């Protein structure tokens, strides 16, 4: 599913991501924009052989199981395929664990490089929330 901008903001809020660990909704929408362009089915293969999955490009080295990432963990206790669903529940619950891991949203390098320090509120501007 490719979400609309405000549609995704609303879904993220419904699932308790708004201001989670102090990160406003615009931060999460911005991260999703640059990680996946709002496409739940986004996948990308990393140089280390791990893969990133879903709207927030969650990585199989630590967070989910895909059966093809040697020496990896599955800390969210989910198949990576769950992160591709039109229902963002699994991605949100896993993101909550990731952002609580110590480095906040810096875990998403694209958030650090493209969202951090910017006017992230623009991502939810106009949205009925
Ligand atoms: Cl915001
Ligand atoms: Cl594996
Ligand atoms: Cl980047």
């Amino acid at each position: 599913k490719v979400f609309g901008r405000c549609e995704l903001a609303a879904a993220m809020k419904r699932h308790g991501l708004d201001n989670y660990r102090g990160y406003s909704l615009g931060n999460w929408v911005c991260a999703a924009k640059f990680e996946s362009n709002f496409n739940t089915q986004a996948t990308n293969r990393n140089t280390d052989g791990s893969t990133d999955y879903g709207i927030l490009q969650i990585n199989s080295r630590w967070w989910c199981n895909d059966g093809r990432t040697p020496g990896s963990r599955n800390l969210c206790n989910i198949p990576c395929s769950a992160l591709l669903s039109s229902d963002i529940t699994a991605s949100v619950n896993c993101a909550k664990k990731i952002v609580s891991d110590g480095n906040g949203m810096n875990a998403w390098v694209a958030w650090r490089n493209r969202c951090k320090g910017t006017d992230v509120q623009a991502w939810i501007r106009g949205c009925r929330l």
